[PDB]
This record gives structure tokens, C-alpha cells and sequence, in this order.
């Protein structure tokens, strides 16, 4: 995966019933409200080999709306890539907000870093080039309740979401939000079997079918799976 | 529509969905919505599915989305415009704290009394002040009576589709700064995606033209930030800026 695209199958599949409907949403409601630096970051990223992993613009405004409605101040971003969702979070947070951004590939982050800097929000970002799980485990033993996160966006290795979940249910405050990206996996999760996939795509597809069942039965959180982008599952920590 | 006007016979969009397949929608509902649906919401939905205007019912996956927004923003005083049998109203009452208060407005209280037994069994009727009237006269009277200390945290708009713009001009002053106004059906079964659309009854066509104007207007409204979400039949969240 990101971190070749020639071998993947689902990258061009929609979950909406037509390209024209998605194009309407983006042109009517998303692009007119997209920050100029988000537009620049998106446009260079669409030329990249792994542009299919890019968080779409309509989902980005949805993430920003969640952040502002819940008055988020300290967040964690797992899976940065070129930094579209990271820049979305940094622009939504107040001037003194803080983000812990984790990704195994900092070179991806440096593609979007000039746009993050021009938006004047780089100071809010503490980027850590590493695999997410050791970072989350290190946090679990250093984290005190005063520094729990308000918000967590999970968008890294798809087969590792369940492992991320067991850490984040303790790293996010009570009432905070944990968001999992791609939980519908281009709609491929709607069937027990789905032919024609790359082996990595099938691993992710099975991982999401298991995760969606688990999150629906997890009493520690309340959930809401949203049919936006590639599917986003919002979980709110109950206790 | 359900409030007044044409029959359900003349509606042509009711069986469509904005997702690429009913199988994907069925998966979302069976995996993520129904296992989290309150027992009284399930009962309210099941009796509403047999009503003539079942197509106007807020789906279960969107219901949990509305409930999540209410809790993440810590809403306490909300206004519900367009009640029908009360699925979205019961979702709100269950999500709010026990001292939460809702102003619910609908032109037809008979619809509301269909779901009232489930609201009462849930034990949250004490949060609801139901007003049987057209929404706009109630909203206009509120603006003359509303203290700034009494501004609403959250508004759900789901009444006559052709009148959303008039509701908007009132609600941007009835909801607090940083509060949420939510407009339902802003995608109108995908029919808003084209300038012209064939074969719609006048009520459905006027609503389609109204949503196309509203979506363009809300995207240019400096009083709010917006987020159009492709859930249900499209929900546009607006957060008041000033
Ligand atoms: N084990 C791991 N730990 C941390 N990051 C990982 C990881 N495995 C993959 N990733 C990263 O997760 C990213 C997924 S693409 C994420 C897209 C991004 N959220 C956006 O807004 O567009 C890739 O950049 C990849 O480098
Ligand atoms: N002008 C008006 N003022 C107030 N309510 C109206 C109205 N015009 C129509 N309505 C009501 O708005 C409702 C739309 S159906 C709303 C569905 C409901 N929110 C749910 O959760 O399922 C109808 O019941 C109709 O009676
Ligand atoms: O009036 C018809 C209608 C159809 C679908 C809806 O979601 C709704 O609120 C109303
Ligand atoms: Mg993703
Ligand atoms: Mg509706």
C-alpha cells in the first residue's frame, strides 16, 4: 500500500450512485469552502502515484465541522500521507491547538508541508515519523488524564485498525471522538466474498468487515457509520 | 406531501437511494445501525414503515449520525422542525441530557401521536414541547421573544422542502453562535445533480429546484460554515459564525 497502485482494483469505485452526484457535491458544497492551501495540497497530491488514498474534499469539510462543533483543542492524526486531513484539522483548531501526527513516511508529509506552512498552522503539528502502534503504546504509559486527546483520525494501515482501537479508547478523553477512515472500503465490505481484489485489498476488506462488526458491539463507545467518502465510522468514548 | 398537498401516488423519487447499491445500504443498516438502535426507535420505525408516508422517515443510519452530533457538541436546547412520527425527535430526546429541552413543530400532530407511545415508553417525553402549527409563524414569534441566553444549540430542518430558505433566515438568528443547523434531504435522491430532471410531479420538482438554490446559497452564506454529508438523502450541517 501507500508508504504499488498498478496492482489495486477498487481505486476508481464510488459508493454514490453516479460520478455526476459526487461531482455535484464537490463543486457545489466542497470546493467553494476549501481553503486555498487545501486546494493546492489536493492538486499536487492528485498527481501522485497514491492519490487514491487521498481524503476527498467533501469528507474533509465534514471532519472540520466535527472538530469545530466539539471545540477540539488537542488531536492525534494517524496516517498523514501528504497531509490533507492533517491540514484540515490544523485549520479547524484554534491558534493554540496541538496535533500529534504519525506516519511511517515523512517524505509524503513533505509534499504537503509547503502548503501547511503557507496556511500558518505548521506550529500546531508535532510530526512523528514511525509506525503508529509503538508510538501509541509509548503514549499509554506516559499519558495522564490532563493530556487526553479530544479527537483521533485513524487512516493508516487498514489491517491494524483494531489494534489502534484498543489504544485510542484510552488515549482519547471521555466524550472524545475516534474516527476510522475507509470503513466501507469502496463498498466491497457489503458481501462475504468479493472477487477481483489485490491480496492487500482483500486483507483490508476482511479487516473492515471484522472491525465494523466489532465497533457495533463495543460497549466502550457509541458509534455512527457515515456513508461519506469511503465510509467514516465516528466513535465517542463513553467511559 | 405528508403535511399537505399531493398524494404519495404522484411521488416518483421515493424508491431511489444516493448510494450505489441497496446491498451497501442494507449492510450499513444491519451492521452499524440496527444493533445500535434504541428499542423504542425500532418500534417507532416499524409502525412508520407501514404508514402511507413511510418514504419521509429519517433512516436509522442517519439517526445515529444526528445523535452523535448532538452528543459531541453537548447540545441541551434544540428545535425540531418537521416531526412526522417522531423518529428524529425521539433520537434527539434520547441523546440529550435528562434536563435537555426540545421545541418540536409540525403541522400534523396526528403523525406525532403515532410515535408518542414509543417516546413515552422511552421516558423522554418530559423533554418535548410539541407545537402543532406551521413552522414559520412559530419561528417568527420566537425571534420576538428569544433572549440571547435562550438561543438554541441545534436545529433539525425536515419540514416542507420548498420552504427551507425561509426557515434558514430565521434559524441563523435562533441558534447560538457555534450552534448547528441541519437541513435534511439536500441531495433529493440525487435529482439535484442536474439542472433539468425528467418526469417529476410539481411538488417533487419544486423541492428539487428549491434544494439546488439552497445548496448554492448555503455555500455562499458567510454567516455559517457548511458541510454537505452524503448520508440518508443528504444532510447539510451549518455552524453559525456570527
Ligand atoms: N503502520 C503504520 N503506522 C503509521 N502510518 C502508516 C502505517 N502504515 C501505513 N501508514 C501510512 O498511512 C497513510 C495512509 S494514506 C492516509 C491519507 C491521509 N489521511 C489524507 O488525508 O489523505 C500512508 O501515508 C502510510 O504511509
Ligand atoms: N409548513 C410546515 N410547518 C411545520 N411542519 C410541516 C410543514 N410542512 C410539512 N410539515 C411536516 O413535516 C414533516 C416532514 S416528514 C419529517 C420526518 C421526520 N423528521 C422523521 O424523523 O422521520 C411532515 O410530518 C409534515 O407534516
Ligand atoms: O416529503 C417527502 C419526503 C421524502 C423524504 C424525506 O427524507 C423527507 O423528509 C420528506
Ligand atoms: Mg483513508
Ligand atoms: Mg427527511
Amino acid at each position: 500500500g501507500p508508504g504499488s497502485i498498478d496492482d489495486y482494483s477498487l481505486v476508481h469505485k464510488n459508493i454514490l450512485h453516479s460520478e455526476d452526484l459526487l461531482k455535484y457535491i464537490l463543486e457545489t458544497s466542497a470546493y467553494p469552502r476549501e481553503h486555498e492551501q487545501l486546494k493546492g495540497l489536493r492538486e499536487v497530491t492528485e498527481k501522485h502515484e497514491w492519490s487514491s488514498a487521498l481524503v476527498p474534499a467533501d469528507e474533509g469539510l465534514f471532519l472540520s465541522m466535527l472538530l469545530k462543533l466539539m471545540n477540539a483543542k488537542r488531536t492525534i492524526e494517524i496516517g498523514v500521507y501528504t497531509g490533507y486531513s492533517l491540514l484540515t484539522t490544523a485549520l479547524a483548531l484554534p491558534e493554540d491547538g496541538k496535533i500529534t501526527a504519525i506516519d511511517v513516511n515523512k517524505s509524503y508529509y513533505e509534499i504537503g508541508l509547503p502548503f501547511i506552512q503557507k496556511a500558518g498552522v505548521e506550529h500546531k503539528i508535532n510530526f512523528i515519523e514511525s509506525e503508529a502502534l509503538p508510538v501509541l503504546d509509548q503514549m499509554l504509559e506516559e499519558m495522564k488524564e490532563e493530556d487526553l486527546y479530544d479527537y483521533a483520525f485513524v487512516d493508516a494501515d487498514k489491517s491494524n485498525y483494531a489494534n489502534y482501537h484498543e489504544r485510542l479508547v484510552k488515549l482519547v478523553r471521555i466524550g472524545g471522538a475516534i474516527l476510522y477512515d475507509n470503513t466501507l472500503w469502496y463498498g466491497s465490505v457489503a458481501y462475504p466474498e468479493y472477487p477481483g481484489l489485490h491480496p492487500e485489498e482483500e486483507v483490508a476488506r476482511l479487516s473492515f468487515r471484522n472491525l465494523n462488526t466489532f465497533l457495533a458491539a463495543d460497549p466502550r463507545v457509541e458509534i455512527s457509520q457515515v456513508s461519506i467518502g469511503d465510509g467514516v465510522t465516528i466513535c465517542r468514548r463513553l467511559y
